[PDB]
């Protein structure tokens, strides 16, 4: 129930997700950013037996029947309940690249998601 | 099938991925540290029309029949193909902590999976 | 004038900086939070000629006469000037391990500072 | 002279630092890549009374009488002496942006120094 649901983050990006029982992550994410159109796969892992958070993570292949910016983000955070639900995430986005370039092929970030 | 296969990072554990034609990654995590035995379930996303380097994730949540850390690890990084075939990744590691501790829920490092 | 002063972030540590105009930062940091007491000595860099927020970085060594953690933080980040002057940033906490213990050496985190 | 030397990264940037008795990083940083040309000005902190590796950092703003790139970056890690001593570090790229970009302004890598 918790981690099911519709999330936006900071950037006004979508994030529809399902819980599995057996610990998987699936749903899709709109972006409000970058070189993005229209929904995207995600797939992750949530701890489904948590103490605290729960740990979760979930990756973005910026790949859609429209577009493709040849990156991936995955986020790594934990979903934290109560009044406010939230998940609370760093991120990495990695892009394709040469060898010379993939020095700098990753972005950090964090994202802080709120459940609608 | 360049990216499916059985890797191994510097550390020796084991990363068996099936890449589906639409961009899913599946498969089996065998690691070789941290609190953990035997198998995890990851799954990730690739980019399945690759322009140099393949980008792609994945996360695995440390909980098995056997245990759970309560953590996920999120990998993001690029396959690149070859005679020597490499998987350059980053990694957040994120624990289910309270909230007085969630500042310091994050590690970060980097692996690289070859076939050997 | 912008940098120099004294800063909070949102775990309520206290960072009291100068900019040199050779780009040197140098000042004090006063942690709430880990294994720390006391003042301990800062040393970075900004861009003292930016365009957009000014890029700068910190390093922390977390030992002063009272303490050793044996870790340093290093904030990378950049000052925002305005009604609401502000540094973000997103820091690296690396201690020092055995060889075995390194893959798990480093934190990564983010924080904000408010200037009073 | 563990950290006191002439360092080089996998890129073949070299890295000239002093430590100081008391926990000081100075030295100089000549690039091999990225937007740069000469060599740049180093600050950073170091635990000078360690337990197993020794934890470090710095910072580089990458501006100098030839050029500026508007950024900067952190490097945190360990120094581990021995007969092939090495510098492993973790490094943070933030360039001064828009806020509007700012979601995308830091950059993450490691990097792994080494005398030859
Ligand atoms: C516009 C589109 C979504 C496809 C797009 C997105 C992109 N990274 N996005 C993100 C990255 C990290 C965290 C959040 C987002 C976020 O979107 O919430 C990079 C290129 C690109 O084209
Ligand atoms: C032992 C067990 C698997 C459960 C476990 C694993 C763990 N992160 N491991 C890793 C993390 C990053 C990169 C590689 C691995 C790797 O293992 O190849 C953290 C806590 C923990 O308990
Ligand atoms: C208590 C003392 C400060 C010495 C301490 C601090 C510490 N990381 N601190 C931080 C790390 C990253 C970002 C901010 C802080 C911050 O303090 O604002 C780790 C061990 C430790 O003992
Ligand atoms: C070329 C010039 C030096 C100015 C420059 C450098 C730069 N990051 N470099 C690095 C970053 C991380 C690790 C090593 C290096 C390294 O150079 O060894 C980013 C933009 C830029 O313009």
């Amino acid at each position: 129930a918790g981690i099911t649901g519709t999330w936006y983050n900071q950037l006004g990006s979508t994030f529809i997700v399902t819980a599995g029982a057996d610990g998987a992550l699936t749903g899709t994410y709109e972006s409000a950013v970058g070189n993005a159109e229209s929904r995207y796969v995600l797939t992750g892992r949530y701890d489904s037996a948590p103490a605290s958070g729960t740990a979760l993570g979930w990756t973005v292949a910026w790949k859609n029947n429209y577009r493709n910016a040849h990156s991936a983000t995955t986020w790594s955070g934990q979903y934290v309940g109560g009044a406010e639900a939230r998940i609370n995430t760093q991120w990495l986005l990695t892009s394709g690249t040469t060898e010379a370039n993939a020095w700098k092929s990753t972005l950090v970030g964090h994202d802080t998601f709120t459940k609608v």
